[PDB]
């Protein structure tokens, strides 16, 4: 039961905060696929994963960042709700990252976060840096953040992405 | 193939000892899903899941502790045997806990223990606690708990929780 | 060289966060002697030290929080900035806990907490509540915490325990 | 879409690099058992699994360790290449360990790797002697680990393998 | 202020349950040196340390194991109790390895453990096995374990130890 | 006993293997500082420290980075062995970090690292990238990695840094 509410969005983790490991689902037998090592060290400063029933910009399902202190299992599913979204080019074309957090009932920790500028400039910085380098070994890739945008942007990125798939 | 039988039930763990993120199975996509971060600084003193093909006093299958010294995945499924039951109350009603361990084929680290009074009052007094203050910090909700009863009284929560289902 | 100033006083880290284990510094050894390990299924909400060259209520240092999203090594050494006090109750009379972070200079990840009420409500009620309960199980021994109070108070506190230890 | 190409096989992960607990994936439902806890103070030298769609000497999918700098999760698939093979005779007859690493697309890191002897004389003993010893505790069984053999020996192992299940 | 107390001795931990790394306090510096990483896949299975002030057979100061649940930091000193002692020889003469648990008053958990008879035999064996394999791939080194000795046994071993150093 | 030999110089570890936290040693208490918690979401991609009564182009101790599989202490001293330098020039100059192995006798995991050119291309690229970019986000600060030199070079800095001190 796919849940496209901007406040209560359905948002399957594929990468754990705190990894070096990308996973990625494969949809058509559920299985769990590894499928990058970062060559840096490096490791993903929030649980990362993507938006069941939604066609983002690259033609795959729309990306979330899952901002959270903890950790959540690659694989599972978590409830979010969107605060933002990080716009991002690189060697593909334009790439959008969502930026939510688990709903209230799930870990109020942040429940205060009502909108991007309610994240410290610390972790915002630390997120965009993040990736701005992260695919600086890989050769012929390369990343060049824009910036972020509020909740109303990142809920029209969803809303979009959510025609799209229909 | 789910096993009842007392001494090698099924038990699909869904709470990982130490962890302090509750997860929660979806019958029907067999999705884990993120349900809860702990509220205050505790964690599972046991790896934590449900008894399949059973219908507990709440209407969802029949809860389970695996005591262990290891932690397993959640997700991950584990062949047990009880040793008795914990029962609780809390704010929907009573509550009744499975008291387990993983069959001596997978870890006989403590095969010695053939009834609750064979558990260490420090581990049982860890979990009695653990239940009657890990929903402090939460609102609307709470647990008060009554005690543990033997591997006989366990054996007869769980026949009575096949038998509903049934 | 140990430095009294409110905004980047010593604090000596003898619990590291996540930890349930608490270490105990000898002055005279500079042994780092292990003192305790939590009863209940509990870790410290932050890490925990005391400032030198301090006499606090009960005749030791005066402890301090250090809040931070890692985990510092018993032992080390911290360079913090007080933003508040945690007043307690146990069997052996008041006890007051500094709470600090520290300086940007180290971390500057919540510099944007300058007093108390910056700090997030479900932060404070989750170091309230630990020590509130992590006693519960330790005989003849127990908690009642009173509140938390801003930095001008915490201040006064540590200029009390300065001024009484010289 | 199992791939069998001895440059990018797929590999399931049942084990991960560094745990003592070994996990068994259920070909019927997906499930991921908890199969058993290493009896000694010993974890896996590996990341450990088999190559789907085959039939090994004792009718189980041929076995495959994935050496890597990073653990990967238990019930995920990887992509890996093989470089040689480990021969050993336990209890139940001869037993094959095919020895691979990650495709370069995921990761790198040990790209230099053509053949069994570019791996380090210290990583194939530690190897062999985890294999020689994990099952010491066990009742009734055994292992006599037999020697590596390379990449070539490998590919005829896994072809006779796959030619097996079909 | 070292107690040669037998049920309150105190023991400097060099070795962190289950890692594999060997540190080695120097006694003239209190240098924690970094004396050797485990060339097999191996852990300790407890906590590692010596008694300051006494001489055991190969002229450092006596071995003991301190079991507990957790792993205590290399460095850290902790009040023990002795429950046995676990002989062994070497290439270089015959060992004893004092087998202790904290006092209660530092972790009660295990305070039902009275003498060696009371721990687990899988406990046991998983140390015994861990002395006579840790060595096997270091060349020209080799330990063959003769079993475990009782309470009243490992005190012998302790005053002797202790007067030898007077 | 500060060793300075080339092959079995003792360097004082500060940072451990994967942390993101630096320390930095007091000379004058022994005293273990909390220097520094990256801004990146990065980590140490070795362990880290300086070699003791030297003087290196900053006027403190020289650096060394002590590569290995494991995660040495904070604190801890290891006896190591040089096989390059890494050169790179920061806002207050030029800066050299030996680059080094333990000694064999403590872990002989890469005894076939004989020369910087053994050290595979990868973990090169990784270390470089690090000193690259860890420092993006301080304000006020910037590396620019140069390239790593051998063993013989190494030992012209060390050389140069022990005669300094004297």
């Amino acid at each position: 039961e796919v849940s496209h509410d901007a406040d209560s969005l359905c948002v399957v983790i594929e990468i754990s905060k705190h990894s070096n490991i990308k996973y990625e689902l494969d949809k058509e037998s559920g299985a769990l696929m590894v499928d990058r090592v970062l060559y840096g060290a490096q490791n993903y400063p929030a649980n990362y994963g993507f938006v069941p029933n939604t066609l983002g910009s690259d033609g795959d399902p729309v990306d979330a960042l899952v901002l959270s202190d903890v950790a959540f299992q690659a694989g599972s599913v978590v409830k979010a709700r969107l605060v933002g979204v990080l716009n991002m080019e690189d060697e593909s074309g334009m790439d959008e990252k969502l930026i939510a957090l688990p709903i209230d009932k799930i870990d109020p920790t942040h429940s205060y976060v009502k909108d991007i500028d309610d994240l410290s400039k610390h972790t915002l910085d630390k997120i965009k840096h993040f990736f701005e380098t992260y695919k600086d070994l890989e050769p012929n890739k390369w990343v060049k953040v824009k910036g972020f945008e509020n909740k109303e942007s990142a809920i029209k990125v969803l809303e979009k992405a959510i025609k799209a798939y229909q």
